[PDB]
């Protein structure tokens, strides 16, 4: 019904190495591995627990199609 | 007042006006507003960045943009 | 009941040069067009749109009566 | 809440002169005119509306008797 | 169930010397008074209020029994 | 479901040393105590309480199971 869940959810199923920015100005990347209400893990060489109220941004490495309803 | 948040996001689409957001780190971030719902941004540029409205701070049309409002 | 809206108002009606603060540092500068429960939009060149999450305080430029 | 209004409106009564500081690291200061569930005034030259999920730490500027 | 309340209890009645750090990374000091669901009023000098909301973590000066 | 209440059991069950990232770009070390709704009880030398709301990032320091 909103758009989190679909956009999270192509890059996961597509395995799309992705980068998320964070409020104190640092850069995590990796893939998304799964999310919450409140977190998403992000994959790298451990599983990572971010917190989505500490997130600012969510980017692609590259055009992800069907980000769809 | 009334509700504002959609009538200018909207305005702000249909025009496909280049905005800059401006994120609570001081960030700027550049694109077109693509989508948005209750809790984000879509900003539409060389891809589609997830923006959160909790680390947005303030949105900024490039230019003056009609009506802004119901 | 509250006092973030006759406050406000009072801005507003009165058009005055107000000074937003923002929670990084940044002053914004403007008059007041309208709000709501989440958001102000703030006029200078442009209408832009401030969340009030991101405010830190509102300080006019001159006394205003904002009574109650 | 209940431990916020008895510490401010003691602050307010005595016209006490406070430092309000934000979570950016800004200091403001003033005395208390009024406040609500989301903001305080703090009256300067001019009166100007703080937001509370701004603020860190209210430190009254000599010591004042609450609740 | 939480822990937060125990947490500062322990704190409280024993008085012992804490240090806050802010979300911003300033360092405040002295012995828990009181709290609240949004507040800790931080006595030394003077009874500060501190937000929680702007609250990063709470260290105690030394260990303590923090249980239920 | 929760994702956050597996992810913090297992690595408190593992007893695994973390690093956790503040808001701030401050990073935080030590072992999982136990945790709240609203807060983690992170065990280094001492019991330090950290807010979630201050919480950016938790990272395992060595691959973690999280079944």
């Amino acid at each position: 019904q909103s758009l989190q869940d679909p956009f999270l959810n192509a890059l996961r199923r597509e395995r799309v190495p992705v980068s998320i920015y964070l409020v104190n100005g640092i850069k995590l990347q990796g893939q998304i591995e799964s999310f919450d209400q409140f977190v998403i893990l992000l994959k790298n060489t451990v599983s990572q627990m971010v917190y989505k109220h500490a997130i600012s941004t969510v980017v692609p490495s590259r055009p992800v199609s069907h980000h769809s309803n």
